[PDB]
């Protein structure tokens, strides 16, 4: 004994971690616990509810700096790729997290401070509330792409170089960035350009 | 009868999915409503994962990419981007299907030249540029899928509203714009955003 939430749910990610999403089954999990479903259901409901819990769990690997003034852009920064870092240590987690609800007491008390940081800036409300939505759609988004890779860029990279250049112009010339960016290239180079038009629309 | 088109089985699949949505959409489905064999319709459009490429780039003819006027650039990206976003709108689970997906295709091909040729017409380096449009059309389509996602807002909002003041300022304060924002006022400042980013790299 006994079952609890927590235990159900670190015993869930525990097998996310080592064997990825879709070895994560109701039966599965209940295997796991060694208990029957109905306890199980009771406490996590069913799969999309436990991924909920799931998601909050990890959520407490996110840090989020206190503002210090001076360092706004960096501490946004900072947020944001303590955000894609917990993604990276844990399979499959971007695929449950670009669908689902923050709304639990470590997403819940992680928007507060998220907010207090965004506020802080001189960025205002519609401004600040939006921002950390774009923001948290940013490092989702280009953390779903990065788990998700191969030779495809190299087959598309290949495809794209091959246009006719009189036709395509475009697309030859830039075949390359378009096809196999750096991971890290991108995503610092997508949190440069979203931090700069928060600041451009603050002041 | 008139011998299967590519295109007619392609329009009669996108007619299937605005009226009735992606899970609707099966290959026995398409058959039913073209009266025709699976052989045929096999044989032009492959299996269902490839037939839904085929639907994707067909709509795709819908979006403007205007050719670049000098003095406007930020405002055709605007343009070109709210573009997109119609077609989504006009089109049930469209967005979904374009989340796993390479535009790449006749028009989808296309528009993407014609994309590169706006963003770099406003001196963005090369890099700029690719990403740049990567950045504005992944944002679009992640807006279109939420907006079709979508009381919940009311309850929300009346969660984060009567939160103790004390503990969670902010999102009390916050409570209405976080809860919902029209997604048109959403759109808009997410995209003033990054143009105005693109712009600061340039
Ligand atoms: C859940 C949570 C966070 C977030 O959800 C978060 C986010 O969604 C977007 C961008 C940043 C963050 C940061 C956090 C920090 C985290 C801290 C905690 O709950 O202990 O609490
Ligand atoms: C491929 C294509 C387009 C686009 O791909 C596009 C886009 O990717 C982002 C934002 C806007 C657009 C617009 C278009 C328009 C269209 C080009 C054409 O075939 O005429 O078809
Ligand atoms: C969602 C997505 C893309 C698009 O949807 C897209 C598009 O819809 C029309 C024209 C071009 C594109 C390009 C992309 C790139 C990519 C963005 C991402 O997943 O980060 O994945």
């Amino acid at each position: 004994a006994p079952l609890t939430q927590d235990r159900i749910v670190v015993t869930a990610l525990g097998i996310l971690d080592a064997e990825g999403l879709d070895a994560l089954s109701m039966r599965r999990l209940a295997q796991e616990l060694k208990t029957g479903h109905a306890s199980l259901y009771a406490h996590v409901g069913n799969r999309d509810e436990l991924l909920d819990l799931v998601f909050d769990i990890v959520l407490t690997e996110v840090e989020v700096p206190e503002p210090e003034p001076g360092r706004w852009a960096e501490q946004v920064k900072e947020m944001c790729r303590s955000l894609r870092r917990m993604f990276l240590a844990h399979r499959d987690l971007a695929r449950i997290a670009i669908d689902r609800v923050p709304l639990g007491p470590n997403g819940m008390v992680g928007m507060e401070r998220t907010m207090n940081l965004l506020r802080s800036g001189g960025l205002h409300d519609e401004l600040a509330a939006y921002g950390g939505d774009l923001l948290s759609t940013f490092v989702t988004a280009e953390a779903l792409e990065q788990s998700s890779r191969g030779v495809f860029a190299d087959q598309l990279h290949g495809y794209l170089k091959s246009l006719p250049a009189t036709s395509f112009p475009n697309l030859v010339h830039l075949a390359g960035p378009i096809t196999s960016l750096d991971s890290d290239r991108r995503f610092e180079l997508g949190l440069e350009i979203i931090i700069a038009g928060l600041l451009a629309g603050a002041g």
